[PDB]
């Protein structure tokens, strides 16, 4: 059984892997909140979705983009000129082998920290093993 | 089986639970559109979504949580400052008891009434049992 | 085994099929690229993503609509006066029959073309079969 739900707890901005580290679900413990990377344990089908709150006051662009080792395989944008906030959000289904590492990274702007409240998450779990 | 997927038929605003009326799917009838719960049945892992639509042409900032019982476990914003839709949506994977509830509430602002059009929705399904 | 995740190569706007050419999981080979559409082969319940990025710089709204055959089962907007980028998703569980097509279609306004960084998106997989 391998499945994952996390919130971001602290602000982050610039160009950085977003450490999820408000932990509700990690069946088999592969979602490392240390390092906000998921590895794969079991070759698969796998379904992962990701919402990142923009700061809100402060800027007017942020990309938040879904890796799998070195390769982005899905790009978010929240983009408002009055600083308002809004979301960069997508959602993919990915096979991967044993040893692969899928996070959500920062890609320029300002994302929101929302203590205990899980205004920002990243989830997944296995939908086939192979 | 369980499964449900339901839309919102009607306007609503402030605080209050979501009621999602324009029921799509409903498998094992563990969703109720006259509460707006989804009620655990079987011990397990449960993933959840919502999507909900704040109302245009009236007022800038809305927001939408998903609650288990009496505890938030997912927050969303939808925010602009010229009064156009925008969405608070999130997903979450949670592991649930029986008898445990899972519902979206309005935490404040104005949400759009869609009839059948099914811009403001709800769904889960269980992934794993206990 | 059924499930599919493609991205938007191209910009498209008015009222169409987005065709999401850009396919990295596409197993069973039931999502085709060159008509936009995934066909049901197996009764059963399944379950649809998408993000639909609205073009920036052009254009106050979109819409993108989830289809089963003629009918819509979900809608969804972007809108932004001053033309910033947003967002229009929305996510069903749906009951399908064999030849059931389901697949999104844009509703009016203007769509971003992403070539491979994938910011468009639809995806999909079967969560029970009858």
């Amino acid at each position: 059984k391998i499945a994952f739900y996390a919130g971001l707890k602290r602000q982050h901005e610039g160009y950085e892997v977003l450490k999820f580290d408000d932990v509700v679900t990690n069946l088999g413990n592969h979602y490392d909140p240390t390092t906000g990377k998921f590895t794969c344990s079991i070759p698969g089908i796998y379904f992962f979705t990701y919402h990142v709150l923009m700061r809100g006051g402060d800027g007017t662009s942020m990309w938040a983009d879904l890796c799998k080792n070195n390769q982005v395989r899905a790009s978010a944008i929240a983009q408002d000129a009055a600083q308002n906030y809004d979301y960069a959000s997508n959602s993919v289904v990915l096979h991967l082998e044993p040893g692969d590492e899928v996070y959500i990274k920062l890609d320029g702007g300002k994302a929101h920290g929302g203590n205990n409240n899980k205004y920002s998450t990243f989830s997944g779990f296995i939908i086939y093993a192979d």
